[PDB]
């Protein structure tokens, strides 16, 4: 029922979900002026050599790519986090311009797109019971800038076709998520939630400084999916992002000077 338009849109969905008005909700503005350095953080350990890619799929609000989680394959560890968390999938938002897009926003500056790596808390055995849990997921945002093409994006830009409407899926295997990474691994931290329904307050955001550049040929592609299934009127998927909502009682620690 919830989605992005006028009427079932992110002002709508704290009648489904009140958590949507609660006290740790994302995505936020990054202030960096106001974001301290925290010399106490341990530098990001981002370790994706082993990664099983295995299918990507449009679920009506956005397109991921699924991982075997069923082992410690992919993993994202140190930063904040204590305890070695599995990359379970991501997905983007984007925008249907360029200068709109991203969920987070940095001095309230909205980036073309915007990456999420979501991996759970191996202490709580699945991610179900993971998202019941302060600590239960970290997901790592990378904005993306409209420039160069990102060649480790590619492989996902070609294959959109075949997953154009709710409910497609295809085979994913062999894709190497490192390929999607910036050069440096500095990051601001903060505790947060899932950013669409049910907005569940589990996650530690990990949202990186430096962007990546994309071509305007790629990120037009995800402009052409869509929202709707197979045989329905066309609604094209864009501006899948939720704004960002008031920090509250948090604090926005940097990993860098
Ligand atoms: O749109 C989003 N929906 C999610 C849904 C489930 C998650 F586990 C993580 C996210 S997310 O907060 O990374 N972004
Ligand atoms: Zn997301």
């Amino acid at each position: 029922h919830w989605g992005y338009g006028k009427h079932n849109g992110p002002e709508h969905w704290h009648k489904d979900f009140p958590i949507a008005k609660g006290e740790r909700q994302s995505p936020v503005d990054i202030d960096t002026h106001t974001a301290k350095y925290d010399p106490s953080l341990k530098p990001l350990s981002v370790s994706y050599d082993q990664a099983t890619s295995l299918r990507i799929l449009n679920n009506g609000h956005s397109f991921q790519v699924t991982f075997d989680d069923s082992q410690d394959k992919a993993v994202l560890k140190g930063g904040p986090l204590d305890g070695t968390y599995r990359l379970l999938q991501f997905h983007f938002h984007w925008g249907s311009l360029d200068g709109q897009g991203s969920e987070h926003t940095v001095d309230k500056k909205k980036y073309a797109a915007e990456l999420h790596l979501v991996h759970w808390n191996t202490k709580y055995g699945d991610v179900g019971k993971a998202v019941q849990q302060p600590d239960g997921l970290a997901v790592l945002g990378i904005f993306l800038k409209v420039g160069s093409a990102k060649p480790g994006l590619q492989k996902v830009v070609d294959v959109l076709d075949s997953i154009k409407t709710e409910g497609k899926s295809a085979d994913f295997t062999n894709f190497d998520p490192r390929g999607l990474l910036p050069e440096s691994l500095d990051y601001w931290t903060y505790p947060g939630s899932l950013t669409t329904p049910p907005l569940a307050e589990c996650v530690t955001w990990i949202v990186l400084k430096e962007p990546i550049s994309v071509s305007s040929e790629q990120v037009l592609k995800f402009r052409k999916l869509n929202f709707n299934g197979e045989g329905e009127p066309e609604e094209l998927m864009v501006d899948n992002w939720r704004p960002a909502q008031p920090l509250k009682n948090r604090q926005i620690k940097a990993s860098f000077k």
